[PDB]
């Protein structure tokens, strides 16, 4: 619960809001809008939330995969964000994989939603 990091298609939840920002030149952080909890790709693949501003495993880089889709990558360990058909949500290294790419897109009230493509899944943080 507290802290997890899941995928859904229930697009009322208010948990799958995200604030995206610059954190030095060419990398940005993942926040929940709603719990102020950052994205986090662990060494070990797992991903969960942290409100700790001095992690290094917050940092990721977005890269244009093209078609309008992006792939979001951890900096520290080069770890792709991946949301798996179950709903899971873990890192990988395998750029071939076809759970990494996302659509970014504006929800609407300033946020912004984080969807796989494969899957149809938005990003969540829970609190």
């Amino acid at each position: 619960k507290g802290g997890t990091v899941d995928g859904t298609r229930d697009r009322s939840d208010t948990h799958i809001q995200f604030q995206i920002s610059p954190e030095g030149n060419g990398e940005v952080l993942l926040k929940s809008t709603e719990t102020g909890q950052y994205l986090r790709i662990n060494p070990d693949g797992t991903v969960d939330g942290t409100r700790d501003r001095s992690d290094t495993h917050i940092q990721f880089q977005i890269s244009p995969e093209g078609n309008g889709e992006v792939l979001l990558k951890s900096t520290e360990t080069g770890q792709y964000l991946r949301i798996n058909p179950d709903g899971t949500v873990d890192g990988t290294r395998d750029r071939s994989d076809t759970h990494i790419q996302f659509q970014i897109s504006p929800e609407g009230n300033g946020e912004v939603l984080l969807k796989s493509t494969e899957t149809g899944q938005y990003l969540r943080i829970n609190p």
